[PDB]
């Protein structure tokens, strides 16, 4: 624990944790590879159970990395294309408007305005057929950007079809398993319960609801350690034995589509390093990163950059996560909390800390 | 080698010399990877010097292949963009017709009509800017494919511009030497004139005539072990310890573009394995291949196929080449003769072989 890291850190976070008063928070800085852990205050308040590198934290949308990531494993083993039609894969989705709707677009939130979130009203698989269906786009396809659940939920979905897998099985079978993320769950084992961070809401101890979808858009659940596991193999994707898990981490951080300085992957959101702090720190607050933007196509995608500024933001209602990362620089960060607080403060701490560093 | 091979082979190969009345030739067939040589009559018929596994062949447009890699391997440096329009590597080029027009619809022929030749008359370059200051499409962007050496040959010339390195060392250093490609060049040096092969066109012997953009379109010499080990690698990139030179080989290999049963790639032309052999040998007739044809894009590019027969013919006035593998099946061969015959019979021959091997 070089005291280069323990002090930017300790002086970036302490603050942080005060000034928005979060209960708990876990961080892991990667430095030069190598990875450094930080922990503090409680994962329960009611029983005093404190944080520790092994406390489970809700991901919410950071989860949809690890979905761009399978999906792009999925295309590794040719199961699948991001140029094929939504309906190769989902026939009964007769529809007229989904004619020209490709992975691609389900991937990356072009398709033309699905909703940020799949109504509560939807269960069954019929009741997700019935909302697909029904759903009128705003737009033509590939012209404009709205971040939403039930576009790369149904993406996920849909990857794992010619698997003949569940999603979940596919994905702890394809990612959490080769990667040794042995502590990374979309459903938490009984056994894992004792380390089941609670969220926190308006002061009351909540967990994540089930939800159309929720598996393939904001269900994960991991501890500091895998999710900084999970960042070194992003960072450096070559030193990964699976040939098809190397080649899907690489095909997510591709780019696919431009809107102002921001680059969209699958799943991970990338912008050219060295980056303009106030560009991905006031980019990050949800009135912007979740507003309509219209999109520049890039023909063909950009193969991932090293000099790149790679991340995603992440909550629930009663966590927030955010993780970024520099390929070239082999440096990256990772914050959990158990308390949903401005995304802005979230990224101008890791960029405090990254900056600091490199 | 074994039996099977030698049986093919020379039941294959050997009618087809007499038939076409080619003076020498050279054939590799990689099966399972592993290497196995054939050669017939003279490289040089006064002086009745033989073929060797040192003689070196002129390849044509099969040096398109090098080029397409070459130029991959700049992507994965991270030196250019097959997105970016063409005028930002060559400022100069700002003729209005040039708007839209990018790096990727040089590569795989799809700018709209430029030329299969570029005039003898165009040598400096004064004289191929205002050529290309000139040329007016016959087509918008993106619409229809145009095999041309003025295309591809613009691409490489391009491509390795950010390098500040020559065409020729850009090859040498990234391509060439990497692979152990030792007996690979594109000017051939004194020490290997004694190895060079005479092409034959009505009986006389000649060589390939200088020209402008010919390095990058149809300049590389090879011998019959470079050329076998040149398949071996695009055969299976993965055991390319260079890490853009593994990408730039599977970058060659993804398919940009469809039309009919055939794929374009970068240099290489795909299709789906198993595949019609009347489909392959009937449209390497120049009838066919040297039209333009409508193409749809496939949006995004999909990743390198295994399950594919990946070929390229190639041709001067005095050689005749044909490459051609299947990576699913790591089997591959290669055909070099001092004669330009029929291309339908070099793949006729080629199928014969390979399907009977697999
Ligand atoms: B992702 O974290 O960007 C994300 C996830 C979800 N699903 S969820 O069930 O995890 C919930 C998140 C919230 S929230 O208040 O953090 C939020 C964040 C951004 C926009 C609206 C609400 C409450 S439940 C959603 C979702 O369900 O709308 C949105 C984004
Ligand atoms: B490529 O082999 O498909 C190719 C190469 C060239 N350049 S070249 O200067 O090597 C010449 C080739 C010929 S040719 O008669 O073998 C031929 C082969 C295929 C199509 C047309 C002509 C004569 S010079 C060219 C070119 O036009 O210079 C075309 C294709």
């Amino acid at each position: 624990a070089p005291q280069q890291i323990n002090d930017i850190v300790h002086r970036t976070i302490t603050p942080l944790i005060e000034q928005q008063k979060i209960p708990g928070m876990a961080v892991a800085v990667i430095y030069q590879g190598k990875p450094y852990y930080f922990t503090w205050g409680y994962a329960d308040i009611a029983k005093k159970q404190p944080v520790t590198q092994q406390t489970l934290f809700e991901l919410g949308s950071v989860s949809k990395t690890f979905t761009g990531v399978l999906g792009g494993d999925a295309i590794a083993r040719g199961e699948i294309k991001l140029s094929d039609p939504t309906t190769k894969y989902w026939p009964e989705l007769t529809a007229k408007q989904w004619n020209g709707i490709t992975l691609l677009h389900l991937a990356t939130y072009t398709a033309g305005g699905l909703p940020l979130q799949v109504p509560d009203e939807v269960k069954s698989s019929s009741d997700l057929l019935r909302f697909y269906q029904n759903w009128q786009p705003a737009w033509a396809p590939g012209t404009q950007r709205l971040y939403a659940n039930s576009s790369i939920g149904l993406f996920g979905a849909l990857a794992v079809k010619p698997s003949g897998l569940s999603f979940e099985q596919a994905m702890q079978t394809r990612v959490f398993q080769p990667l040794k993320l042995n502590h990374t769950w979309i459903n938490v084992p009984p056994a894992e319960e004792k380390n089941y961070a609670w969220g926190y809401r308006e002061g009351k101890a909540v967990h994540v609801s089930p939800g159309a979808l929720d598996a393939e858009a904001y269900g994960v659940k991991s501890t500091i350690e895998d999710m900084a596991r999970w960042v070194q193999s992003n960072l450096k994707p070559l030193d990964i034995n699976e040939k098809t898990l190397q080649q899907g981490i690489q095909l997510a951080q591709s780019r696919y589509w431009q809107t102002g300085d921001m680059y969209q992957g699958l799943g991970w959101e990338m912008l050219d390093w060295p980056v303009n702090p106030d560009s991905i720190i006031n980019g990050s607050d949800n009135k912007i990163a979740l507003a309509a933007r219209p999109v520049k196509a890039i023909t063909p995608p950009t193969p991932a950059v090293r000099a790149s500024w790679v991340h995603k933001t992440g909550a629930t209602g009663g966590f927030g996560s955010y993780v970024a990362f520099i390929p070239e620089k082999e440096l990256g960060i990772v914050m959990l909390a158990n308390k949903n607080y401005p995304n802005p403060a979230r990224v101008d701490a890791a960029w405090q800390i990254l900056n600091a560093l490199q």
